[PDB]
């Protein structure tokens, strides 16, 4: 269905994939303890194709993290075919989820949600094809408020799983700016996860709080784009806010 390249050179690469099917096999409840022994023969004895791993393999057993790591891998970058299957990932994950109104049920759906996309993320983020944020982003925000009861949904339950991902507060930041800025909508749900994000920010690099004071951020407590600090400071001080900062 789907054609991959595959270099005999990735092999290395192509067999930590493998290593990942293999463990997914291994606990595969659907799967016969029989064949089990022949996959994971094949999958440690040699280098299938890229092509094979994601039809033989990913396809039927429906791992979707591992199709989108192939993804990445092959350097497929087809846009629609890969929020194709974020798609697949997203849905199957509401497959799971048992919606009681219980505050505890949806702190543990949001929990494993955030796992699962925290875990394939570190693994994708590196690349804007596999990982695309800006695309990515809003389908968060829409899954979890299709799913969920609203008051059970904390403010930065969307961006952190991004942060922790391994993204930048900077990229985060001005990817949630255009985001914002750039919808013709009401934004509310953006605007608290960019409240969070700031806040966040701000009480974990000194070199941000060498930038805006305590004052200047405990009056933010929804944002705007005039409301917004790191714009103010760098209508004052330049736009160069330093190197990149991870969370630790």
């Amino acid at each position: 269905i789907v054609q991959l390249a595959s270099r005999i050179q990735d092999a290395c690469e192509v067999a930590g994939i493998q290593g990942d099917i293999l463990s997914l096999v291994y606990t595969d409840a659907r799967i016969d303890s029989a064949i089990k022994d022949e996959l994971i023969k094949t999958l440690d004895g040699k280098i299938l194709s890229t092509s094979e791993l994601f039809n033989d393999f990913a396809v039927p057993l429906s791992y979707h993290e591992i199709a989108l790591f192939i993804f990445k891998i092959a350097d497929f970058r087809d846009h629609e075919v890969i929020m194709a299957k974020w798609d697949e990932l997203f849905q199957s994950l509401r497959m799971e989820f048992n919606n009681t109104g219980k505050k505890e049920d949806s702190m543990n759906f949001i929990n494993l949600l955030s796992n699962v996309l925290i875990k394939i993320g570190k693994n994708v983020q590196d690349s804007e094809f596999i990982f695309p944020i800006f695309e990515l982003f809003p389908i968060v925000c829409n899954f979890f408020y299709e799913t969920l009861p609203k008051e059970h949904i904390v403010s930065g339950s969307i961006v952190s799983i991004f942060i922790t991902a391994g993204v930048s507060f900077n990229k985060m930041y001005y990817i949630l700016k255009e985001l914002i800025e750039t919808s013709d909508s009401d934004n509310s749900v953006f605007n608290k996860e960019m409240t969070w994000l700031i806040h966040e920010w701000y009480k974990s690099d000194r070199k941000f709080r060498d930038i805006i004071s305590y004052n200047d951020i405990i009056h933010l407590k929804e944002y705007k784009i005039d409301n917004d600090p790191i714009e103010k400071y760098v209508k004052n001080s330049g736009n160069n806010l330093g190197i990149c900062f991870y969370k630790e």
